[PDB]
């Protein structure tokens, strides 16, 4: 969950409020939809989407079960508005 994911990740909810029908396919299935993006998606990770406005998306995306370590550039990158993996 570095800096360049985390770009990715802004890019995909970025074509979401511009993009209804991409929109409505990451919600309906975010794993079909990660997977067009070239990101792994791990059966062991949840995933969940927690605003689907015209305006604003928020796609929440846990860490792999492969995570490193991040820099503080790294977890400033991260968006501070999501949520974690379910326990």
């Amino acid at each position: 969950m570095n800096e360049e994911q985390t770009q990715q990740y802004s890019q995909i909810v970025a074509k979401c409020w511009a993009d209804a029908e991409f929109k409505a396919k990451l919600i309906a299935d975010p794993k079909a939809t990660l997977a067009a993006e070239s990101i792994a998606v791990p059966d062991g990770i949840e995933l969940r989407v927690l605003e689907n406005t015209a305006t604003v998306v928020n796609l929440v995306l846990p860490p792999p079960p492969a995570e490193g370590e991040l820099s503080d550039e790294d977890l400033g990158a991260v968006t501070g508005g999501l949520t974690v993996l379910p326990w």
